[PDB]
C-alpha cells in the first residue's frame, strides 16, 4: 500500500522532470548509440536465418546435422533474452547491455578462427546468448527518457537499425562470402567465412564502445534510492538539450527526487540473491494484477513472431519455385529483398510514428493485424517474381506498425522495477516462436502454396482477436 503510493508519486515526478528536461541532442545520441546495439541483433538474426542453412551445404553434414545451427542459436538467443533481461531490473539496463554486448562480441571474434563444427556450434550458440537481451535492454533504456506526449513516435523508429542491420548482413554475406565453400581451405583470403564473421561482428563492438559514453538510466537509479546518481544524470540531460538549443544560462531547478528505499561461498550466495529476485519478479508478472494482461500479451507476440517468421522461410522457396517454373518454360536475391523491405517498411514506420500518439496504441495494433492478415491473404496469390516482391512489401509495410504498436505496449503496461523481465520473458517466447515457426514452415516445402498462407493468415486473425482486448496506455504516466 505504501510502496504503491511511493511509485506514483515518483512517477507523476518523474514525469515532470522530463517534461523540465525537454527533448533534444541527448535523446538523439542515446537513439542513435541503442541503435547500434539493435543493428548488431539484426545482423545476428540474417545470420542465423540465412547464412548458416545455405553454409551446411558446403560443410558437408550428416542428416542429423542439417537444423542444428539455427535452432541451437535460435535456444541461446530464447535464453539470453530471459536471462538479461531478468538481469536488468537488478543491475541496470547499461551494465546489463554492456555486459551481453561484450559477450557476444568476445564469442562472435572467437568463431571466427575455430577449426571444427561443433567448436563454431558453442561459440555462435554462445554469441547468441549474448545478443538475446539486446531488443528488451534497448527499448526499456530508451522509454526511460521519453516524456509521456511524444514517446510512442520516438519509439517507433528504433527497429530502422534492426532493418539496417539485416541488410548489411544480407550486403556483407553477399560481398564476402557469394556461392563460396564454406569449410573449416578458405585461409582467411578475404573472401572467406572467417573474415565475414569478423564483419559481422563490427556492429556490436561499435555499439560497446558508443555505450561507454552513455550514462545509466535515472527511472533505475531512482527506483533502487540512488538519489544522487539520477539527479546528476537528469542535470547532464537538461544541460546537453539546452546548451544544444542555445540557453546555455537555463539552471535546473530540481531540488529532490522522491526515490523507493571463501570468495566463492560469497559469490554463491549473491547469486544466490540474484536469482530469487529474478524469479519473484518473473512471478509476479502473472499475479491478479498483471495475469490476464501477460497471457494476452504473449498470445499476441506469439501469433505475430510465429506468421511472420513462417513467411521468411515461406517466401524464398515460393520464389525459387517460380524462377524454376519459368526457367523449365541466390545471395544477392537475399539482399535484394532485404533492401526492397527496409525501403517498403519507412512508410509504415512514419505513418505508425505519427499516429500512434494521436490516434492510440490499440487502434494502431489492431488496425495493423488486420490488415497484415489480409495482405498475407493476399500472398497467395502472386504469380510471378514481381508480384510476389511487391505483395511482401506490401505486407510488410502494413504489418511494421503492429510491431511498433506492440513493443510501445509492452513498454507501458509494465512497472519500471519489472519491464525488462517482462519484456525479456515476451522476447524469449517470440524466440521460440521463430523457431516453431521455421521448423514448421520447412515442412510445407513439399506440399503447396496455398496451405502456409492460411495457417499463417489464421495466425495473424487469431493475433489481431486477442489484441483487441488490450488496456490502452495513452496519455498515462510510464509505470
Ligand atoms: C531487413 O531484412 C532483414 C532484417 C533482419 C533479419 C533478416 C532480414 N531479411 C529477411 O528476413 C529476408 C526478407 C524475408 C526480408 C523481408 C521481409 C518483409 C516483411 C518484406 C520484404 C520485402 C522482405
Ligand atoms: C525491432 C524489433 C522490436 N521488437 C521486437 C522485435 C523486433 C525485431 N523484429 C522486427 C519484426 C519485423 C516485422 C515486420 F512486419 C517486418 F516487415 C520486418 F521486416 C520485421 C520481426 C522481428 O523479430
Amino acid at each position: 500500500a505504501q510502496r504503491r503510493k511511493e511509485r506514483e508519486e515518483l512517477a507523476q515526478q518523474y514525469e515532470a522532470i522530463l517534461r523540465e528536461c525537454g527533448h533534444g541532442r541527448f535523446q538523439w545520441t542515446l537513439y542513435f548509440v541503442l541503435g547500434l546495439a539493435l543493428m548488431a541483433d539484426g545482423v545476428e538474426v540474417f545470420v542465423v536465418g540465412f547464412v548458416l542453412p545455405s553454409a551446411e551445404k558446403d560443410m558437408c553434414l550428416s542428416d542429423s546435422n542439417k537444423g542444428m545451427l539455427g535452432l541451437i542459436v535460435y535456444l541461446g538467443m530464447m535464453v539470453g533474452a530471459f536471462l538479461w533481461g531478468g538481469l536488468a531490473d537488478r543491475l541496470g539496463r547499461r551494465q546489463c547491455l554492456l555486459i551481453s554486448l561484450s559477450v557476444n562480441s568476445v564469442f562472435a571474434f572467437f568463431s571466427s578462427f575455430v577449426q571444427g563444427y561443433g567448436t563454431f556450434l558453442f561459440c555462435r550458440l554462445l554469441s547468441g546468448v549474448g545478443i538475446g537481451g539486446s531488443i528488451p535492454i534497448v527499448f526499456s533504456y530508451f522509454s526511460e527518457f521519453l516524456a509521456q506526449e511524444k514517446r510512442g513516435e520516438h519509439l517507433s523508429w528504433l527497429c530502422m537499425f534492426w532493418m539496417i542491420g539485416g541488410v548489411y548482413a544480407a550486403a556483407m554475406a553477399w560481398a564476402i562470402i557469394p556461392h563460396y565453400g564454406w569449410s573449416f581451405g578458405s585461409a582467411y583470403q578475404f573472401h572467406s567465412w572467417r573474415v565475414f564473421v569478423l564483419v559481422c561482428a563490427f556492429p556490436s563492438v561499435f555499439a560497446i564502445g558508443a555505450l561507454t559514453t552513455q550514462p545509466e538510466s535515472p527511472r533505475f537509479f531512482l527506483e533502487n534510492g540512488k538519489h544522487d546518481e539520477a539527479w546528476m544524470v537528469l542535470k547532464q540531460v537538461h544541460d546537453t538539450n539546452m546548451r544544444a538549443k542555445g540557453h546555455p544560462e537555463r539552471v535546473f531547478s530540481v531540488t529532490h527526487i522522491k526515490t523507493i528505499h571463501t570468495w566463492y561461498q560469497r559469490w554463491g550466495v549473491r547469486a544466490l540473491s540474484l536469482g530469487g529476485q529474478v524469479w519473484g519478479n518473473f512471478l509476479s508478472c502473472f499475479g491478479p494484477e498483471y495475469r490476464r494482461i501477460t497471457l494476452m500479451m504473449m498470445g499476441v507476440w506469439f501469433t505475430m513472431s510465429f506468421s511472420y517468421y513462417g513467411l521468411t522461410v515461406w517466401f524464398p522457396d515460393m520464389i525459387r519455385h517460380l524462377q524454376a517454373v519459368d526457367y523449365a518454360s541466390g545471395a544477392y536475391m537475399v539482399y535484394f529483398v532485404s533492401f526492397l523491405g527496409t525501403l517498403a517498411v519507412l512508410p509504415g514506420n512514419i505513418v505508425s510514428a505519427l499516429l500512434m500518439d494521436k490516434i492510440g496504441r490499440l487502434r494502431m495494433l489492431a488496425g495493423s493485424s488486420v490488415m497484415s492478415c489480409v495482405s498475407c491473404f493476399f500472398l497467395s496469390f502472386g504469380n510471378s517474381e514481381s508480384a510476389m516482391i511487391a505483395l511482401l512489401c506490401l505486407f510488410g509495410g502494413v504489418s511494421i506498425a503492429s510491431w511498433n504498436a506492440l513493443d510501445v505496449l509492452t513498454v507501458e503496461l509494465y512497472p519500471s522495477d519489472k519491464r525488462t523481465t517482462a519484456f525479456g520473458f515476451l522476447n524469449a517466447l517470440c524466440k521460440l516462436a521463430a523457431v516453431l515457426g521455421i521448423s514448421i514452415f520447412t515442412s510445407f516445402v513439399g506440399i503447396t502454396k496455398a496451405a502456409p498462407i492460411l495457417f499463417a493468415s489464421a495466425a495473424l486473425a487469431l493475433g489481431s482477436s486477442l489484441a483487441l482486448k488490450l488496456p490502452e496506455t495513452r496519455g498515462q504516466v510510464l509505470q
